[PDB]
């Protein structure tokens, strides 16, 4: 090979510490693989109260802090996977999702799973690409 | 960085319009992240009739139109995820899958989920790489 | 384009032959997309006996052989998805996972699905990046 690709563990105390043997995200070259985020408060380590709407907000806030630690924001996200405890929460989740993904909407997969870590109602993973990016048509 | 990577929202009217805040696919540099495709008719916005076999055909047709809009075909796909409402549909789905993936078979994950958007019986996401590609051994 | 990216089907007889129309992994440029691995013995084609712990070990061994065939080991893995038949197996699976992922922990998503191929209790997919890699901070 002509290059040694730079791999970095992304880590920020403003998102919850890992609850298992994983990194919050891994950057390799320009691609950031972000772990599935759940609605855990970064301080208490427990899910925020209030159900799917509050959990979704917290999960996206956690994702935002991980992106920021990699020098990115939500405009760098190119793909997400939205894992739901209840498919009937899709409309509620989409409204919250739109508060964070305001442009350049990522590709997405969404589905209801049988269960999530910690009894969460939502988990969101993502792939982001470090800028600069040029958005054409 | 020495380059600004080109990010493009892939969009074609020959696949159904987005049912939420997502793009049909996002191309960034050479990598295309394709959203989970379900068996929705691009005109009516509703699932085709007939169950998993017809839905799988339509989902793959939708994926094919998105690939074509990115200057690709199914030979550019390197990974898929096949999400099933019923794991017992795997054999039926595989026969249809083979009508579209004729060579250079993608890596794949497959599993049964609890529920899919719109009560779909199958959702297929994919990663593709824009050519030219040289397939070695 | 200024380059034709090299795409290679990764194949090793030390991991089970494909049970459907997929490749064990696909390498394209430097990125390896590894199919969901289940606890199948490479010789018998059947799941190993003993439940989730033995299946997880076998699935990771299978993944290790695929990585080795691509000139990689577990340190090249940057993202995994751990699909469980039972979320309550997470702690057991994590202990086994740690026997293979000893450093540079991948990003991860984990959740319980409704069912897996062959009645498996665990399926693990992964993305790896071919070296050389330089791990910074």
């Amino acid at each position: 090979q002509g290059s040694s690709l730079i791999r970095r563990v992304i880590s920020t105390a403003k998102a919850p510490g890992a609850i298992g043997p994983y990194s919050q995200a891994v950057l390799v070259d320009r691609t950031i693989y972000i772990s599935g985020q759940i609605g855990m408060d970064p301080s208490s380590g427990q899910l925020v109260s209030g159900g799917v709407a509050e959990e979704a907000k917290q999960a996206l806030k956690n994702m935002g802090e991980i992106l920021k630690a990699a020098g990115c924001d939500f405009t760098n996200v190119v793909k997400t996977t939205v894992l739901l405890a209840d498919i009937n929460d899709f409309n509620t989740v989409n409204e919250i999702y739109k508060q964070y993904f305001k442009s350049n909407f990522p590709a997405r997969a969404a589905y209801q799973v049988a269960a999530l870590p910690k009894g969460s109602r939502i988990e969101i993973e993502a792939v982001a690409i470090q800028g600069p990016l040029t958005t054409a048509s």
